[PDB]
């Protein structure tokens, strides 16, 4: 057993394009305003582009983890690579106003590009990475996807300007297409010459045990629900995460709402969100790695999240641009933290369950509640104005919060660990 230099390459690879496909989902979504007047559109469509990465998540996910489970994980890697690069390409033939199916078909294969992407940080973890180096390197890569959020908010209002001139619109816009094409080709190249099939060496004793060795996904599925605490906890993550998927997803149409113009901060805000959280998230395991109270920081953090939500709620209305962003940068810290702490929680209810299953459903939650989410609160944007749809996100979380409560400190890996030791 030997550990290998390649296994950072691999996992800067995966998190460039894995940051790349989710810079494409919040592409459009960071840009909203604009995209809504190159294409001639109502807000509802540009949504779907973003919302498509969570529709088709939902049908494919189970088929595409049988195709993992025969081809391994290189060709997984290439399809999403190659599918992302695709996508992105096709995007560049959708640069007129008359042209917007073609965009939606290049996002749809982004989205279906995303199915080979989310389920593997830490299937890349296992594979490439020893015992003590699988937890960096699971939060390295699935930061990574994060970290396109946080990329794909900053960059695309700084490429393109808001401009009613729809010719150069266009030229703005296929440096964005053309940089991430270009990007994505060479993250495709890059996949390529970097990953392998296999290590050389088994990079751990439980990896190596893994391949000597070499129950099904619908039974493992079937037995989860009878776990009542995990039962809860898939409903509170999607209601947690996915309230962040219809806060993303419509974060211009509310912060360009009450600010007019702003594009830019509008992305910083959302970078503002993400890197909170990703510092917030860093906190936390740093955190339970000493306290191993994972019942009680994760309540606390779904409370903080709801008050984080509230007051985000009431202070983006008074107009001061630096509260929000001192508020979603708070809020983010317990909202985007939670999404990794969540996948920490549910394998603490569902030890010995593989991780893949139960990020999975949670995954599927998460993208289920989120749709419904985007749909509920576009509509009461639109009919009632955007605090009610923060306060019926806030009512949401405050269900989680309250669900949350309810949930049993059934720790059933630190039965086992404490089991193993004595
Ligand atoms: C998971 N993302 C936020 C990257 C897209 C929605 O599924």
């Amino acid at each position: 057993i030997k550990v290998s230099r390649r296994r950072w390459a691999v996992v800067l690879v995966f998190s460039c394009y894995s940051m790349c496909n989710s810079f494409q989902w919040i592409q459009y979504g960071s840009i909203n305003n604009i995209f809504m007047h190159f294409y001639g559109v109502s807000a509802f469509a540009i949504d779907w582009l973003s919302m498509c990465y969570m529709l088709t998540y939902i049908p494919l996910l189970l088929p595409v983890a049988w195709l993992l489970e025969k081809f391994g994980l290189r060709t997984i890697a290439l399809t999403g690579s190659a599918l992302n690069c695709l996508g992105a390409w096709v995007k560049l033939g959708s640069l007129k106003p008359h042209l917007f199916p073609v965009t939606v078909v290049g996002q749809l294969i982004c989205s279906v590009a995303q199915v080979f992407i989310l389920g593997m940080p830490s299937r890349i973890a296992s594979v490439w990475f020893g015992a003590n180096e699988v937890s960096t390197a699971c939060s390295v890569a699935v930061f990574g996807n994060q970290l396109g959020i946080a990329i794909g908010f900053l960059v695309p209002p700084v490429l393109v300007p808001n401009i009613e001139d729809r010719d150069e619109l266009a030229y703005h816009i296929s440096i964005m297409f053309y940089i991430i094409g270009g990007v994505a080709t060479l993250l495709l190249i890059l996949v390529i010459i970097v990953f392998k099939e296999k290590p050389k060496y088994p990079p751990s004793r439980a990896q190596s045990l893994s391949y000597a060795l070499t129950a099904s996904y619908l039974g493992s599925i079937a037995r989860l629900f009878k776990n009542l605490n995990f039962v809860l906890l898939v409903i509170t993550y999607g209601l947690n995460a996915g309230a962040f998927y219809a806060l993303s997803t419509l974060l211009n149409r509310m912060v360009i709402w009450h600010y007019p113009g702003e594009e830019v901060n509008a992305g910083r805000i959302g970078l503002t969100i993400v890197i909170a959280g990703m510092l917030g998230a860093v906190i936390s395991g740093i955190w339970l790695d000493r306290s191993k109270t994972y019942k009680e920081t994760t309540l606390v953090v779904y409370i903080m999240t709801l008050v984080g939500m509230v007051v985000y709620t009431f202070t983006l209305n008074l107009g001061h641009l630096w509260v929000v962003f001192i508020t979603a940068g708070t809020m983010g810290f317990f909202m985007t933290g939670y999404l990794p702490l969540g996948f920490e929680f549910a394998v603490e209810l569902t030890y010995p369950e593989s991780e893949g299953i139960s990020s999975g459903l949670l995954n599927i939650s998460a993208q289920v509640f989120g749709i419904i989410f985007t749909i509920s609160q576009g509509q009461i944007i639109d009919n009632y104005g955007t605090k009610p749809g923060n306060i019926f996100l806030c009512v949401f979380l405050t269900l989680g919060a309250a669900l949350t409560a309810f949930i049993k400190a059934d720790l059933r890996r630190q039965k086992a660990n404490k089991e193993t030791l004595e």
